[PDB]
């Protein structure tokens, strides 16, 4: 399922045991990804799905682009394949914290391709 990635510059999470996530910078305009799953024979690809909190079709996951098992040396932006793929985090990706005054989060998960 989805992992909460909090909108706090120090937030960092791991997705599916394979991919570490952090913010690009302090304005938190997008997440960055690094493969931490160790060596793969063939290159493996994953869609990074993201939930919407408001607006149309809330049960439909959107995509940030793809990450792969070769993004293992440097932090990477998701690789975008459509012009429709949002590059930056928007208000419609944000969920209010369970506890008032603590940060919002986005919901992201890896989907094998």
């Amino acid at each position: 399922g989805y992992t909460r990635f909090y909108r706090s510059p120090t937030a960092s999470v791991t997705l599916s045991g394979l991919v570490n996530v952090k913010w690009d910078n302090e304005q938190m305009t997008m997440p960055l990804f690094k493969w931490i799953g160790g060596e793969q024979a063939e290159e493996l690809h994953f869609c990074v799905h993201i939930a919407h909190s408001i607006g149309p079709k809330l049960n439909l996951a959107r995509t940030l682009g793809t990450v792969n098992s070769n993004m293992d040396q440097h932090w990477a932006q998701a690789h975008r394949h459509s012009g429709a793929t949002r590059r930056t985090i928007q208000d419609f990706h944000l969920f209010a914290n369970d506890i008032p005054n603590f940060p919002d989060y986005i919901k992201i998960k890896l989907v094998p391709k």
